[PDB]
């Protein structure tokens, strides 16, 4: 037997159920944005408890396991991937990944163990870095004109989401500032996998 700060055994999800969420494949930066917007307009949790988390690396080649685009025990290799992190008031963190086969939401430790796994036995060019942006800052500053999703001849590589492009008064396109893992660029903090789990893991 082994015992276990406070536990969120009665955690109420900050989002609608998985099948009720706005979702477009290969637009997880917008899928997470729409979750932040919901949390903002819903008056359930403070937006300051939530973060958008960009996962990528310098070579833009990151494996993620337990992904719906690859059912089974193999990884999907993304150029980048975005999830939502909710640090509940007791300290327990939850991951909202509309693309995972793990629960939605998922306990932070479980998502790190099954979806992310250790970088120790991963070829170093595939190792993951994390940019953590406050959901309030994310809603206030993120902009994407989706131009990165046009193909060789100006057609869509993936069909876009069915709502207008996310815009701010300051920019129509700063997605590269979020995919970048350069701490001298953009908003939020950039962490290695160890720093990320040291920060939010229990």
């Amino acid at each position: 037997q082994q015992m276990e700060g406070p536990a969120a055994v009665h955690y109420q999800p900050a989002s609608p159920p998985r099948d009720a969420c706005v979702y477009s494949s290969c637009y997880s930066e917008e899928n997470v944005w729409k979750l932040c917007e919901y949390i903002k307009n819903h008056d359930q949790y403070p937006l300051e408890e939530c973060y958008a988390v960009f996962i990528s690396n310098e070579r833009k080649m990151i494996p993620i396991w337990k992904q719906q685009a690859r059912p089974g025990d193999g990884p999907v290799i993304w150029d980048y991937h975005v999830v939502l992190l909710h640090v509940s008031s007791g300290g327990q963190s939850f991951i909202y990944d509309l693309d995972t086969v793990l629960p939605f939401p998922c306990l932070f430790d479980t998502y790190v163990e099954d979806a992310i796994k250790s970088d120790d036995d991963i070829h170093p060019q595939f190792r993951r870095k994390f940019r953590v942006i406050c959901a309030d800052s994310y809603l206030k500053n993120f902009a994407s004109d989706r131009s990165h999703m046009k193909d060789s001849s100006g057609n869509w590589r993936e069909p876009p989401p069915p709502y207008p492009c996310i815009e701010t008064g300051d920019s129509k396109m700063n997605l590269n500032d979020f995919i970048s893992m350069d701490p001298k660029v953009g908003w939020g903090a950039v962490y290695t996998l160890s720093e990320f789990t040291h920060r939010f893991g229990s």
